[PDB]
C-alpha cells in the first residue's frame, strides 16, 4: 500500500508538470 | 490518517484528468 | 518519510489549484 501510493503521487506529479509544459506552449506558442 | 490522505489523492486524480481534458479542449478551439 | 508524503501532496494540490486558475483565464483569453 505505501508504495502504490508513493507511484500514484509521483504520477500525479509528472502529470502536473506535463499539463503546466501544455499550457505554457498554448499560452506563448 | 492513511485514509484521509487516499481521498486527497483521488480527488487530485480526478481534478487532474479534468484539467488534462479542458486543456486538449483549449488546443482545439 | 510519511510526513514527507503529506508535504508533497499539499505541495501538489497548491500546484494543481494553480494551474485550473490558469487554465480558466486562458478559456477567456
Ligand atoms: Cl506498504
Ligand atoms: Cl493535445
Ligand atoms: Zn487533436
Ligand atoms: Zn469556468
Ligand atoms: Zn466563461
Amino acid at each position: 500500500e505505501w508504495e502504490a501510493l508513493e507511484k500514484k503521487l509521483a504520477a500525479l506529479e509528472s502529470k502536473c508538470q506535463a499539463l503546466e509544459k501544455k499550457l505554457e506552449a498554448l499560452e506563448h506558442g
